[PDB]
């Protein structure tokens, strides 16, 4: 077929005539349409707008749009071939097998006594006690959200939490936060690019040096959870799963459950499920302080169905289809991963009549899904009614993506709708936020740099 169009390429910089990039994507697809074609750096691209081209590449040619682009700079994190994680592996075995597992353990977490929710709702009271704190004073909630998200991950991982004020929590948080800067830079490119310059002593020491020392750091942790478990008893988390999966697999070459990939993936679900569910936490309050009334509307609602004092269980979440919709709607405004997570396709294949060449990186714009204007009533609004309808009932559109679709789409997704829930409602259930009084009201929109973080502001946190 014909490959899809785009601006004219120069000669060797191609397309490359970062911090305004989904801006830029949304202009040429206005200009190109929804699915045109790009040459960043060394790599062929093609851009997918709408849930249209989105679903036909990631479901109908599910099979053939599941792998992710190599990666060589991972290779100074231990990435082999049985040894891939779970977010950056590739398509196949090695991929599988660890996607089955973490799909499955988190179900199983999910279920029973229901450990995950428990875990959850005991994070969330320390969370309000650590907002109750700051009475009276107006005060930055990034870094309080971080921590409480960051202690369900080691929850669901190690089956422990740290306190807020723990040194070695602290700096792990840091050296998250700091590694995902390093995911932005020229350097990762032509390393990546040229993978025989990472000889160079001086600059492979700096490409990951952050991501490094963070995974040194969880080792330390990893170190530790393994001379407590008790592998008489059923497995308590995550890490035990695996660890009673690698005794198993032991003498098996075959099987990615060894010590290698065991760092990898719970790295994979610190990195995946931080810094996205809070970040949308953070855009939550402060939508809420920018929309009072959403705010009062969903408070009202949990009084009617929970009530001032008991502690918000998941089972109201099916009778509260206000604040369900004021949770998507802060997910479809907030669109906390615009570019969403590179695929590349593994055969060639045919999107919106279009040829895609095999080896081609897709990227699934999830943020032309999400504010599409064509299926979206107000999309550039925060707007709850968008996942309402005229009698009240919680509806949910198509074209809710932000956890992408396919093989691939965010295996952490019922993990997060937890969190989102149990969070967002505890703290308004206890708490009523506002802008701090002279200081200017807070923009609604974003800083881009991958993820999507609300710009800075401060709140005022006041007891019920
Ligand atoms: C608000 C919360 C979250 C959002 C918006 C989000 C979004 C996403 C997106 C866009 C992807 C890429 C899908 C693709 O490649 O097409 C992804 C993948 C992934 N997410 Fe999430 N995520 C969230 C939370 C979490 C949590 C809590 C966890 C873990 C407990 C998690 C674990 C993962 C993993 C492991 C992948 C890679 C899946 C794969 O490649 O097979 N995420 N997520
Ligand atoms: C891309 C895969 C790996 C590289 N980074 C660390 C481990 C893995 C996750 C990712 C980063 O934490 C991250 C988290 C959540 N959403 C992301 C979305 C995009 C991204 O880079 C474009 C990095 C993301
Ligand atoms: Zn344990
Ligand atoms: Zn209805
Ligand atoms: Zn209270």
């Amino acid at each position: 077929g014909k490959l899809p169009p785009g601006p004219l390429p120069l000669p060797g910089l191609g397309n490359l005539l970062f911090q305004n990039t989904p801006y830029c994507f949304d202009q040429l697809r206005r200009r190109f349409g929804d699915v045109f074609s790009l040459q960043l750096a060394w790599t062929p691209v093609v851009v997918l707008n709408g849930l249209a081209a989105v679903r036909e590449a990631l479901v109908t040619h599910g099979e053939d749009t599941a792998d992710r682009p190599p990666v060589p700079i991972t290779q100074i994190l231990g990435f082999g071939p049985r040894s891939q994680g779970v977010f950056l592996a590739r398509y196949g075995p090695a991929w599988r097998e660890q996607r089955r597992f973490s799909v499955s353990t988190l179900r199983n977490l999910g279920l029973g006594k229901k450990s995950l929710e428990q875990w959850v709702t005991e994070e969330a009271a320390c969370l309000c006690a650590a907002f109750a704190n700051h009475s009276g004073r107006p005060f930055r909630p990034n870094g309080l959200l971080d921590k409480a998200v960051s202690n369900v991950i080691a929850s669901l991982t190690c089956g422990r939490r740290f306190e807020y004020d723990d040194p070695r929590f602290l700096r792990l948080l840091d050296l998250a936060q700091e590694g995902l800067k390093e995911e932005s830079g020229f350097l990762r490119e032509v390393l990546n690019a040229v993978p025989v310059l990472l000889h160079i002593p001086a600059l492979a020491g700096k490409v990951l040096r952050f991501q490094k020392a963070f995974l040194t750091q969880l080792d330390e942790l990893l170190t530790e959870h393994r001379m407590t478990w008790d592998p008489a008893q059923p497995p308590r988390d995550l890490t035990e799963a695996f660890l009673a999966e690698m005794e198993k697999a032991k003498g098996n070459p075959e099987s990615s459950f060894n010590d290698e990939n065991l760092r990898i993936v719970v790295a994979d679900l610190f990195s995946a499920g931080m810094v996205t569910t809070s970040t949308t936490l953070a855009w939550g309050l402060l939508l809420m302080i920018l929309h009072p009334d959403v705010q009062r509307r969903v408070q009202q609602e949990i009084d009617d169905v929970i009530g001032q004092v008991r502690r918000p269980e998941m089972g109201d979440q099916a009778h509260m289809p206000y604040t369900t919709a004021v949770i998507h709607e802060v997910q479809r405004f907030g669109d906390i991963v615009p570019l969403g997570v590179t695929h590349m396709t593994s055969r060639d294949i045919e999107v919106q009549g279009f040829r895609i060449p095999k080896g081609t990186t897709l990227i699934t714009n999830l943020s032309s899904v999400l504010k599409d204007e064509a299926v979206w009533e107000k999309p550039f609004r925060f707007h709850p009614e968008h996942f309402l309808d005229a009698q009240g009932h919680f509806v949910k559109p198509e074209a809710f993506l932000p956890f992408s679709a396919g093989r691939r789409a965010c295996l952490g997704e019922p993990l997060a709708r937890m969190e989102l829930f149990l969070f967002f409602t505890s703290l308004l259930q206890h708490f009523s936020f506002s802008v701090p009084t002279g200081q200017p009201r807070p923009s609604h929109h974003g800083v881009f740099a991958f993820l999507v973080s609300p710009s800075p502001y401060e709140l005022c946190a006041v007891p019920r």
